[PDB]
């Protein structure tokens, strides 16, 4: 069955990913002894790979080699990086590990894209109606990957490291049943920066377009903080004998999946919310739930009422994480000419995404090493500058779009 084939590699291409994504900076902390600092200089290579390698391999994917063997390639490279990261005992080696993966691992995120469109296309189906029940899969293998580390045990250990490799090559493995997907050889006329998406630096001579693009990189510098360290902060709580057993000190990976379920229920209400709303007003809602976020997680606790507000926080992770990446984009496509509107969310999400991504896990390590001391993080003095930084966001936000 072709659609199985499609959600079968959905589920396994987030699956491996889910395995360790969020639980490796408990890992990095508790198991490892790393300082904030070194964890966020960690994640900060998602960042790297991020900003110019999918550009990169999607051309070579459109001119040279098939996506099926460029995709292959690199979950393999993937697969031996993260065996590799299982045995890293160090910082700098861990940044150097984690990045390869990254270089590797980021641009399968379009690649397999390309491959569930050609393989639907070409089979008398359209991506809008035939698409979506194969992405939920994706969602599915990410969900129940981090539920299946975090519920054997697996959490604050190397092992899922293992299990993230050993999904990658089981991967590597269910693609080489691909079929031959060929090189698309659409962009070919296409000027050489047009493909880099380099046109958009122009379009930073539109005062209000240089505004918001900036204010996207430091709106995202937030955007994967709580992914970074909101299962770290969970585990805070081993100091104290009374949270030591409950189940969300025990299980975190458990308790933040409700932020992955939200994000995706929620990525399901924004076409209406637009309707309702506008593009304005849904970005808004973002950057106000990211202060409540924030703030819920500021007095978060294993206790009954604690773990209420810590509840109330992850639903409301699912909104402040998709609203402003889709109202975004839709705005970044109204506001500009026809003709460069695509660059336009290229810049707008190598902005968001992988400059929002370095310089947020950079400056975020280095928030929770300062109040860091003794090898214990003052979580709720975190989590306040965090929010008050949301709520400087909110400002400058209702100055431009008043």
């Amino acid at each position: 069955n072709l659609k199985l084939q499609l959600k079968i590699l959905s589920f396994l291409q987030f699956c491996l990913w889910g395995s360790w994504l969020t639980t490796l900076g408990s890992y990095m902390f508790v198991t490892l002894k790393f300082d904030g600092a070194s964890i966020g200089a960690v994640y900060s290579s998602l960042g790297i790979a991020a900003v110019f390698m999918p550009a990169l391999l999607g051309i070579v994917a459109d001119k040279w080699l098939s996506a099926k063997w460029v995709y292959a390639i690199c979950h393999t490279i993937g697969a031996i990086t993260l065996f590799m990261a299982a045995q890293v005992t160090t910082p700098e080696a861990m940044f150097l590990v984690i990045l390869i993966n990254s270089f590797a691992y980021m641009p399968t995120l379009g690649l397999i894209n390309t491959i569930s469109y050609y393989r639907l296309q070409n089979a008398g189906m359209d991506i809008v109606t035939d698409f979506p029940p194969i992405r939920i899969w994706g969602t599915i293998g990410f969900i129940m990957a981090m539920w299946v580390v975090s519920l054997s045990g697996f959490e604050l250990s190397h092992m899922q490291l293992y299990i993230g490799a050993a999904l990658s090559a089981i991967l590597v493995l269910f693609t080489l049943t691909l079929p031959h997907i060929p090189v698309a050889k659409q962009q070919a006329n296409q000027s050489w920066t047009t493909l880099l998406g380099l046109d958009a630096f122009a379009l930073f001579k539109n005062k209000r377009m240089a505004i918001f693009f900036i204010f996207s990189m430091l709106l995202g510098a937030e955007l994967q903080i709580t992914n970074m360290f909101g299962n770290t902060f969970l585990h805070s709580f081993d100091k104290d004998p009374m949270f030591a057993s409950s189940f969300i000190v025990q299980h975190a990976s458990i308790i933040m999946s409700i932020s992955q379920i939200s994000e995706t229920l929620f990525i399901l209400t924004i076409p209406f919310f637009l309707s309702r709303y506008g593009i304005k007003n849904v970005m808004m809602i973002s950057i106000v739930a990211w202060i409540l976020r924030f703030a819920l997680f500021a007095y978060g606790d294993p206790t009954p009422f604690g773990t209420v507000l810590l509840v109330l926080s992850m639903i409301v992770y699912g909104c402040a994480f998709a609203f402003f990446n889709i109202s975004g984009s839709v705005f970044v496509e109204k506001e500009v000419s026809p003709a460069i509107r695509a660059s336009a969310q290229g810049m707008f999400l190598m902005m968001t995404n992988g400059f929002g991504c370095i310089l947020g896990g950079i400056v975020s390590g280095k928030v929770v090493e300062m109040y860091t001391q003794n090898g214990i993080t003052d979580w709720q003095t975190v989590w306040l500058i965090f929010a008050g930084y949301s709520v400087v966001l909110a400002f400058a936000f209702m100055a431009m779009f008043k």
